[PDB]
């Protein structure tokens, strides 16, 4: 596994959120659960989901509430190693709303907390 600074090269140009989510499970297990979780949230406004399993990246789109003046929030989520037995999630905002992306981060964190996997 290359260092996290190398792994982060896989993000597109954007703004990496300061909020991170740290888990007590290996990155492969964190990603697998995330993939399953977010696939299930497509009907709730998660658009164009692409699961880059290779790089443990999820890409997708959130939208504002206007049908006339759209504001896409295009995002990338990456899962990275965080020491033996541990991993973390980083959020990259390509475009759009920091508030909207942070909301999604908070919702993921709720589910991880419930599952007892947070670090």
């Amino acid at each position: 596994k290359p260092p996290n600074s190398v792994l982060l090269k896989k993000f597109s140009k954007g703004k990496i959120l300061e909020l991170e989510i740290h888990a007590k499970i290996p990155e492969k297990r964190l990603y697998e659960g995330l993939h399953k979780l977010l696939e299930g949230w497509k009907q709730y406004g998660l658009k164009n989901l692409v699961f880059n399993i290779t790089n443990m990246i999820i890409t997708g789109k959130l939208v504002n509430d206007s049908i006339l003046f759209l504001r896409s929030t295009l995002f990338e989520i990456m899962v990275l190693p965080n020491g033996d037995g541990r991993s973390l999630i980083k959020f990259n905002k390509k475009t759009g709303s920091t508030k909207t992306l942070t909301k999604l981060a908070t919702e993921i964190q709720i589910i991880l907390q419930k599952e007892g996997v947070l670090d």
